[PDB]
């Protein structure tokens, strides 16, 4: 009922709801990225992929990404994560039972 | 084009993903309901679900929808809707096969 809380658990559905339309087996795609620049735009979000090593292969919103939030995914840390109020979110992408990257969400 | 493919394009990725928020095993409950009140608030759309009936369950602006596009929907028509001039998108909504209502956004 919290604004807060809506805020926080709708970001959560868009970030979700993004990694189910990847291609996770190839990330860095033209397809996969489509998908991300589209999404972006429709959801008033702004959205990048990551690989396992930090790297950022595209974004919605252009080829970036805050630096604290990718070292907190390559940290293994997941869900709404921790900035000084702006809302992200982040998910690990995974196919065949291995790790390829993540998805970042900024609301945005 | 320009601004009008892109709206198009926006309200498109925005149906089908609050078209992915619902269970359309039960489409009259509460639950659905607030799904659509909150996203269709957070994405600022007008989101309307209808059972196959044509009758208007509950919206994100109201319990309403235009009626010549509830009517294109229960005709079997899906996607741009849109009249002269106001911008209409559409979904059916299916659970286990079976086709149990329909989203309808208007844009905002």
């Amino acid at each position: 009922t919290s604004d807060q809380r809506k805020a926080e658990e709708h970001i959560e559905k868009e970030a979700k709801y993004l990694a189910s339309l990847l291609d996770a087996g190839n990330l860095n795609n033209q397809a996969n990225e489509k998908i991300i620049k589209d999404a972006g735009g429709a959801l008033d979000v702004s959205a990048s992929v990551i690989d396992t090593d930090g790297k950022v292969l595209y974004g919605s919103n252009g080829r970036s990404a805050d630096s604290q939030k990718v070292q907190a995914l390559v940290s293994g840390h997941e869900g709404i994560l921790s900035t000084t109020n702006k809302l992200y979110y982040g998910l690990s992408l995974r196919s065949e039972g291995e790790k390829t990257g993540y998805v970042l969400l900024s609301a945005s």
